[PDB]
């Protein structure tokens, strides 16, 4: 080797990283490698406790779970003026508006229309939608993406759209600008770690915009709820939140406010809506990938709901095996690999430690879904992660997908609704014809700063 004389060495390239969760989740498990299950990252002054491994998370999430039920600040959520709902509230107001909405959404207050009666009119409408792609090649992204949203609207405000209604596709778009804003990967530059869209220059100002869009919108649905709010009559989220403010008067301040339901309602259509899709979309992705298990799912269908009525909830707990591959889609894809960052409430003595009041705390489920232990292979998509060595199902304690504690997901029992009652209907009705051959579809997820994502795939849904 004796190249050509040249110039004194210029700067490196092609060696700038976007980093994606996943990567971040990686560096967190080789950093428990040499630290162990309890440690600290500095940025700069700003020390991040992390908690990695099930007996870790558990002792702080479940068994200090008040100590660790803190979010912390954000600060261009705190521009938003976000810190009134559930996602970033704190203390008094985070325990009563996530106590009150959790009952909400377990049909206290909303009428006699369930919860599940609107997921399964959704789920009705999901398969007309996919009966007009006509078994061409589709990619589903947007039709998954509908149907979740719809089934918040429903909640919130009564209404479900048709797919192509221009005030339906209004808040989507303002909801996946925001998602793709909000989730955008990382990136080093000098002693600089950053989210990119802080680089670029409209983000902070779309975002905001977006975000007040969306509360403008609500707030014109609450108007028309305050014409008619009939303490004998809610039905829906807004009913019950302004009926609720009705019984806190004199009891000022209160922590429900007109300002209090907004950011709720905004909160409910972020956290609810991309994670659904997402994980659906997903789903559908690991079908095609797996063809033998989904056929034992449309077997496990046929012999369990037929073909002459829609998928209900009472149907899971005889569908083992289609109740594993629900489970494990959610264990393997690590949707949120690091949750949603905590914060600790107070001072509080930890094992050998003591954590100042609100040092950000980041929990690695990660590193409890991909358990190698309760879960060997992790890496490998199995629904036999979640069926004993009888063929029965078989719940974890490591099933943290929508992590655990004080702060587990508010939408836990609607997510499960949506995730069982859609991919039933979806594969009661039709086959899933994947263009590629299986063996070559490829399923690496494609970077993202949050989230685990699917890469692109089209697919045939084939009437049956
Ligand atoms: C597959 C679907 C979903 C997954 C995997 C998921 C997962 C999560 C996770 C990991 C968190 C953070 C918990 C923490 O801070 O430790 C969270 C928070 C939250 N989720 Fe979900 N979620 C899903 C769907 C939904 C749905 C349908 C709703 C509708 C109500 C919802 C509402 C919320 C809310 C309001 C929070 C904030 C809770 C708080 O800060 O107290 N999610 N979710
Ligand atoms: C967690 C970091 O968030 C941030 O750093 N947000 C911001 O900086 C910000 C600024 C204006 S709005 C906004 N975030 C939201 O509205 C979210 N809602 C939800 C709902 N479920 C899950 C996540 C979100 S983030």
């Amino acid at each position: 080797g004796k190249l050509p004389p040249g110039p004194t060495p210029l700067p490196v390239i092609g060696n700038i990283l976007q980093i994606g969760i996943k990567d971040i989740s990686k560096s967190l498990t080789n950093l428990s490698k040499v630290y162990g299950p309890v440690f600290t990252l500095y940025f700069g002054l700003k020390p991040i406790v992390v908690l990695h491994g099930y007996e870790a998370v558990k002792e702080a999430l479940i068994d200090l779970g008040e100590e660790f039920s803190g979010r912390g600040i954000f600060p261009l959520a705190e521009r938003a003026n976000r810190g009134f709902g559930i996602v970033f509230s704190n203390g008094k107001k985070w325990k009563e508006i996530r106590r009150f909405s959790l009952m909400t959404l377990r049909n206290f207050g909303m009428g006699k229309r369930s919860i599940e009666d609107r997921v399964q009119e959704e789920a009705r409408c999901l398969v007309e939608e996919l009966r007009k792609t006509k078994a061409s090649p589709c990619d589903p992204t947007f039709i998954l993406g509908c149907a979740p949203c719809n089934v918040i609207c429903s909640i919130i405000f009564h209404k479900r759209f048709d797919y192509k209604d221009q005030q339906f596709l209004n808040l989507m778009e303002k909801l996946n600008e925001n998602i793709k804003i909000l989730s955008s990967p990382w990136i080093q530059i000098c002693n600089n770690f950053s989210p990119i869209i802080d680089y670029f220059p409209g983000t902070h100002n779309k975002l905001l915009k977006n975000v007040a869009f969306m509360k403008s919108y609500i707030l014109e649905k609450v108007k028309e709820h305050q014409e008619s709010m009939d303490m004998n009559n809610p039905q829906d989220f807004i009913d019950c939140f302004l009926m609720k403010m009705e019984k806190e008067k004199h009891n000022q301040p209160s922590e429900f406010t007109i300002e209090s339901l907004e950011n709720t309602a905004v909160d409910l259509f972020g956290a609810g809506t991309e994670t659904t899709s997402t994980t659906l979309r997903y789903a559908l992705l690991l079908l095609l990938k797996h063809p033998e298990v989904t056929a034992k799912v449309q077997e496990e269908i046929e012999r369990v709901i037929g073909r002459n009525r829609s998928p209900c909830m009472q149907d899971r707990s005889h569908m083992p095996y289609t109740d594993a591959v629900v489970h494990e889609v959610q264990r393997y894809i690590d949707l949120l690999p690091t949750s949603l960052p905590h914060a600790v409430t107070c001072d509080i003595k930890f094992r050998n430690y003591l954590i100042p009041k609100g040092t950000t705390i980041l929990i690695s489920l990660t590193s409890v879904l991909h358990d190698n232990k309760e879960f060997p292979n992790p890496e490998m998509f199995d629904p036999h992660h979640f069926l004993d060595e009888g063929g029965n199902f078989k719940k974890s304690k490591y099933f943290m997908p929508f992590s655990a504690g004080k702060r587990i997901c508010v939408g836990e029992a609607l997510a499960g609704m949506e995730l069982f009652l859609f991919l039933t209907s979806i594969l009661q009705n039709f086959n899933l014809k994947s263009l590629v051959d299986p063996k070559n579809l490829d399923t690496t997820p494609v970077v993202n700063g949050f989230a685990s994502v699917p890469p692109f795939y089209q697919l045939c849904f084939i009437p049956i």
